[PDB]
């Protein structure tokens, strides 16, 4: 399913150990949560839960008990610290090992302009609007002033003709996705204000880059970062960041310094896109609705 990119080898025969997909700490599943469910099938000799991973490893005393878990727990639902439902998927593993990845680069074509606006400029926009969502496109002069500067500065190359307002509350976010190709051009920028947050960007092949969007920052995503990748916001109330560069934006790597968590706040976003007139024709037909419009096969795959 995903374990492929994760470097986890699975076998088709019963074994004492098995990987538990979606049963990891990085998914919101606690040891006090999973361990009980696991023991319900046998004597759990070990529950290995690697940090920041959407999975954990379980090992039973006998290979028979393990098979019981594989056939009874597979598909079982559990509630994370986010008060959400998540199904578990177990698989037999001969050995317990996985790959650790630490992206050093933002998805190509993505860039976060820090302190794009001032404090008063932030306060203003916030008190001039009134999961909460709001569409446009049209564009209120309230920002026609800013956009103009955006272009001159060079941060943006095209003036948008549509804008969406998103207001997220501590806990709520938005599931991963990719803005429609045939709907907007190759340039979608997003101004985050009120309270910093962490946007997740994922590549189909497997790469996972958790980008931290600070307040008063303009996330501009173009190219691959806007056509192939996928942006989302894990619904949580606490984001983990690096001690020093906590307020700074970028990739939140680990093992390079002491780590500390931060509480979320009422974040409001202003996404700007230019509605496309022609049909999209990028280099990513795997996700481009326009380029795969007339393909019975793709159609079947919905
Ligand atoms: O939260 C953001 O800044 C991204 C906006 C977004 O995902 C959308 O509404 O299409
Ligand atoms: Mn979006
Ligand atoms: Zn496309």
């Amino acid at each position: 399913t995903l374990l492929r990119h994760e470097g986890i080898e699975t076998v088709s025969y019963a074994t004492q150990s098995l990987v538990v997909a979606n049963g990891g700490l990085g998914n919101g599943v606690s040891r006090n949560q999973l361990l009980p469910v696991l023991e319900k099938c046998g004597l759990v000799d070990a529950l290995l839960m690697p940090p920041n991973k959407p999975y954990s490893f379980a090992r039973y005393r006998t290979t028979e008990e393990s098979k019981r878990a594989y056939v009874t727990l597979n598909g079982k639902e559990v509630v994370d610290d986010l008060g959400q439902k998540i199904t578990l998927y177990l698989n037999f593993v001969e050995k317990v090992q996985w790959k650790e990845l630490r992206p050093q680069a933002l998805p190509p074509g993505l860039m976060v302009v820090e302190e794009i606006i001032s404090s008063e400029e932030e306060k203003m926009l916030l008190e001039s609007v009134d999961r909460r969502v709001k569409h446009f496109g049209g564009l209120p002069d309230i920002c026609e002033s800013f956009l103009e500067k955006w272009l001159r500065k060079g941060y943006i190359k095209h003036k948008p003709d549509q804008m969406t307002i998103n207001q997220y509350e501590p806990g709520q976010g938005i599931p991963a996705h990719i803005d429609t190709h045939s709907a907007f051009e190759d340039e979608i920028v997003s101004l985050s204000l009120g309270s910093e947050i962490v946007m997740d960007f994922k590549h189909p092949d497997g790469i996972a880059v958790p980008v931290m969007l600070p307040r008063r920052s303009l996330l501009v995503m173009t190219g691959e970062s806007r056509y192939l990748w996928t942006h989302g916001i894990t619904c949580r109330k606490f984001d983990t960041v690096q001690a020093s560069e906590s307020l700074k934006s970028g990739i939140i790597t680990s093992d390079v310094g002491d780590l500390t968590l931060s509480k979320r706040g009422l974040r409001t976003s202003f996404t700007f896109r230019k509605v496309r007139q022609t049909p999209c024709n990028c280099s990513y037909p795997l996700v481009c609705d326009s380029q795969r419009k007339e393909n019975l096969y793709f159609q079947g795959l919905e």
